[PDB]
């Protein structure tokens, strides 16, 4: 659909906002249900497009389920092992169905992702892991055909840190009744949340450094789980408070999943005060330039990069923002330039020369998480900012415009087919 936002800038964000459950924790945890025949219940699941597409895939695979009040109730009566190309094109993370399907049936046919606007994003590490696990892997008709003659222990080291690669491996190993080892894994909070679910199902998982020791099972149980809060949504509103010189109180977020973000926010001039579990955020000092490099968790998230770039576009001084994760992820830099920013891009590094003010205009969303930076800039740009193709934002945030409106943003959504 062609829905868009109209943001009339000039209001400080003030008040409370409740942070939703983590989209990227809910996805792998939903795919984990494929590993059991028993009913599972998942709560604090956000109602956003990626979740809806994952539920559609599970239904296509044979599951019976309901999604009500941010809760997924599922009977994993999986009777197929084909994840079609259409679903993969809609959400490449559907590749997470591979590990579970293989663990359940010993075979799987999953569409191979195409390129993405964020980058080529190949899955060589996922395929390399399954080959090392002893599976026969072949690409034909644009699908990855995987066949496993027998489950055996695996000892695999990732060549690079990959979030879903780690998850896909854990999902499969949880079904193998032997002691396996993964090295150089991702430590993201969402990966840790998936791990608790796999343990609830009956697998044993020990994390030490970036190594994971797994002991799986062929009789995994059903589970009940409440997913962790979404730290990217939390960081986004924090940035919004500081950028608009407002004062907000985030409810249901976790300070322990935000260290690198809070650190950078304070260096720029913001302040974050914990009140019980709530986080009060406001601007303490005038905005100033800061250098930022994205890194795997616990470092600064690539999913927060664009948002900080918008904040820094109006800070005093020149900021250097380097991507070590998705080096190509800078489409938003030029959209911000359309608002009067002065951002340059050279290879994997962007330089932001802060300007006194931004000027509202039409910009296009293209990244389910990074495009939140455009909405943020629209909050302070002079006049009116029109954010096109919010379908992307609908994939990545739950009720974004409603939450901003509740905080005082003069924002509205125009529904357009
Ligand atoms: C569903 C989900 O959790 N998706 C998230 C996860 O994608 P993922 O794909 O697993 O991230 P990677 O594998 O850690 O990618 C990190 C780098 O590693 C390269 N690489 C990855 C795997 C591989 O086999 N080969 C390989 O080369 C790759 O190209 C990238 O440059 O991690 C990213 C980084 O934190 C997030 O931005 C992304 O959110 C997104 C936006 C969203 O919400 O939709």
């Amino acid at each position: 659909y062609r829905d868009y936002f109209v943001i009339r800038g000039g209001k400080p964000l003030t008040g409370k906002v409740k942070i939703s459950g983590a989209k990227n924790a809910a996805l792998p945890i939903m795919f984990a249900t494929i590993l059991t025949e028993e009913p599972c219940t998942i709560t604090n699941v956000p109602d956003l497009l990626d979740v809806r597409n994952t539920l559609l895939l599970l239904r296509e695979l044979g599951a019976e389920l309901e999604f009500l009040n941010n809760t997924v109730f599922i009977n994993p009566s999986i009777n197929s092992f084909i994840t079609n190309q259409e679903i993969i094109r809609r959400m490449r993370a559907s590749v997470l169905s591979l590990g579970p399907l293989l663990g359940r049936f010993g075979r799987a046919v999953v569409g191979l992702p195409g390129g993405c606007s964020i980058g080529a994003r190949p899955i060589d590490q996922h395929l390399k892991f399954f080959k090392e696990a002893g599976a026969d892997v072949e690409v034909r008709e644009g699908y990855v055909y995987v066949n496993l003659k027998e489950k055996r222990r695996v000892h695999f080291k990732f060549d690079l840190v990959t979030v879903t690669g780690t998850e896909n491996a854990l999902l499969y190993l949880a079904s193998v009744p032997e002691e396996s080892i993964l090295e150089n894994i991702a430590l993201e909070p969402e990966v840790m949340d998936l791990i608790e679910v796999l343990k609830k199902m009956g697998a044993h998982v020990k994390v030490e450094g970036r190594s994971a020791y797994v002991k799986g099972s062929e009789n995994l149980k059903g589970f009940t789980h409440s997913v962790i809060p979404d730290r990217i949504e939390a960081g986004t509103f924090m940035v919004g408070a500081v950028l608009t010189d407002g004062e907000i109180l985030l409810e249901n977020a976790r300070i322990n999943h935000l260290r690198a973000v809070v650190e950078k926010l304070k260096l720029i001039g913001g302040e974050v005060v914990e009140e019980n579990g709530n986080l009060r955020v406001f601007r303490k000092e005038s905005l100033r330039a800061c250098d930022i490099e994205t890194q795997v968790y616990p470092g600064f998230p690539t999913d927060m990069q664009a948002q900080f770039m918008a904040l820094l576009s109006v800070a005093k001084g020149k900021s250097r923002i380097k991507e070590n994760i998705f080096e190509h992820r800078f489409h938003h830099a030029q959209e911000l330039n359309r608002l009067g920013a002065n951002i340059t891009v050279r290879g994997n590094t962007a330089y932001v020369e802060g300007v006194e003010r931004l000027y509202g205009s039409e910009v296009y969303s293209t990244d389910l998480r990074a495009s939140a930076s455009l909405v943020l800039a629209g909050l302070v740009a002079q006049g009116e900012t029109v954010v096109r193709d919010v379908y992307h934002l609908d994939r990545g945030y739950e009720k974004l415009e409603e939450k901003l409106k509740k905080l005082g943003a003069d924002i509205e959504r125009v529904s357009e087919l």
